């Protein structure tokens, strides 16, 4: 069975060379329009391929996914997004101190170097849920020039768990404009991150100010590479490198508004929510944006599987279908009432009438339901292995702790989707 799509993959990692032909062709031609090839990319280009380029429901067949999962190549086409983003970085940081600017073209630099480290954003969450130990510290090192390291323990540990709840500061409410979400999610990914961390730092007998505390080693990253920046070239480059930064961090969290907005988790019979399933998450089958990403649109195999590698990620009929493509609605998330005219019906129309069971804003309930009401152990999932001989190090459990000492809440340490009693006692 040949993949097909094989080499179009290319794509995802052309993204910063783009970036990097627009400052060459800005620097040798000395046009201003040339700044501005982040953001006519990624906001007039990308949707008008996305127009003439449709869907497509296609699946892999279940005896190739075995071997899509052991190809090297697969592997070689997120390796190679790194080294271009810092090159990007550099020679933007060192273009908008040097060269003489003018504002709107400055303002362009600023969103272009934003954009592209934002899809390296993407390309750390992309590495940082496979479970070997070298591409942990490659998400981390992706995470820096973006100054948003948190990311690789808050989304890994606080978002896939809390999926679709009134809990989660990632997942949307209807009813909820994207600028009254936005310090939201950001102030509530940083209290999650430091208190999962401080958590697990106490339950591993050690003091939360310590070199073992993630975040301190992702943030140490930004803060080396910033300093170094700055010392190289002066404070302006700081300036331009921290509202960079700050657009980077706003086109993630649009992504975030966007992917579960208005869905909700139901409660079991016994105290806890169900477990995730595909028909929690919104997705899209557009062919040239699931090129240029690594097959971020199917984000409900990825969100319920979050195990299954970029490339042999499925489509589920069950799920609900986005009107068109991610770049394509992006303009119409920064508007309120368009992004509400678009969405709102889609949710009724999916929840079938009956929003008693969507997540609605607390203070819009009324007018929504006035307009829109009309009625050894193993995980089951991510296949990880606990043996009461080796034990959990990394949790605090040493080797030789037997099943009954682990706490009930506890979740297994590669997908944190499954909890303790939802494991499966192997024999001997
Ligand atoms: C939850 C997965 C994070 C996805 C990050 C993508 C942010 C950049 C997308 C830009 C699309 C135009
Ligand atoms: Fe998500
Ligand atoms: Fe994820
Ligand atoms: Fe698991």
């Amino acid at each position: 069975w040949n993949d097909g799509k094989r080499y179009l993959w290319l794509l995802s990692p052309f993204i910063p060379v783009l970036g990097l032909i627009g400052l060459g062709l800005f620097l040798y031609t000395d046009i201003g329009l040339f700044t501005w090839s982040g953001p006519l990319l990624i906001y007039g280009l990308i949707p008008l391929l996305d127009w003439l380029v449709g869907e497509d429901r296609n699946n892999p067949p279940e005896a190739a996914v075995a071997q899509l999962e052991n190809d090297r190549y697969y592997r070689a086409i997120v390796y190679a997004y790194l080294p271009t983003q810092y090159a990007v970085t550099v020679l933007g940081t060192w273009v908008a101190v040097t060269a003489d600017l003018a504002i709107w073209e400055y303002i362009g630099l600023v969103l272009s170097v934003g954009a592209v480290n934002g899809i390296g954003i993407n390309t750390a969450h992309e590495l940082g849920h496979k479970r070997e130990n070298l591409d942990r510290w490659l998400a981390k090192l992706t995470l820096a020039p973006v100054a948003y390291g948190h990311f690789f323990v808050e989304h890994n540990r606080g978002h896939h768990k809390n999926v679709a709840t009134p809990e989660d500061p990632a997942s949307s409410k209807m009813g909820e404009s994207f600028w009254a979400f936005l310090p939201r999610t950001v102030i509530g990914s940083l209290r999650s991150a430091w208190a999962i961390e401080k958590a697990r730092l106490q339950r591993n007998k050690q003091s939360v100010w310590s070199l073992d505390n993630e975040n301190l080693q992702a943030w140490a990253m930004t803060i080396v590479l910033f300093g170094a920046l700055t010392a190289c070239l002066g404070w302006p480059a700081l300036l331009f490198l921290v509202l960079q930064a700050a657009y980077g961090a706003s086109l993630l969290e649009v992504i975030n508004y966007i992917e579960h907005y208005g869905l909700l988790r139901q409660k079991l019979p016994d105290g806890r929510y169900e477990r995730c399933q595909p028909r929690h998450s919104w997705n899209s089958n557009h062919i040239v944006t699931n090129l240029f990403l690594y097959q971020l649109q199917r984000h409900s195999d990825h969100h319920a599987n979050p195990t299954r590698r970029f490339q042999a990620l499925r489509h589920f009929d069950d799920s609900p279908q986005l009107p068109s493509g991610y770049a394509s609605m992006l303009i119409p998330a920064y508007v309120p009432w368009l992004w509400f005219r678009l969405m709102d019906p889609l949710v009724a129309r999916h929840y079938g009438g009956d929003l008693t069971k969507a997540n609605l804003y607390p203070p819009k309930r009324a007018a929504l339901l006035a307009r829109w009401h009309r009625p050894r152990y193993q995980c089951t999932d991510c296949g990880y292995i606990y043996d009461e001989a080796i034990g959990c190090p990394r949790e605090g459990f040493p080797p030789g702790t037997p099943w009954s000492q682990i706490p009930d809440d506890w979740s297994c340490p590669d997908c944190a989707v499954r909890d303790k009693v939802d494991f499966r006692k192997l024999p001997a």
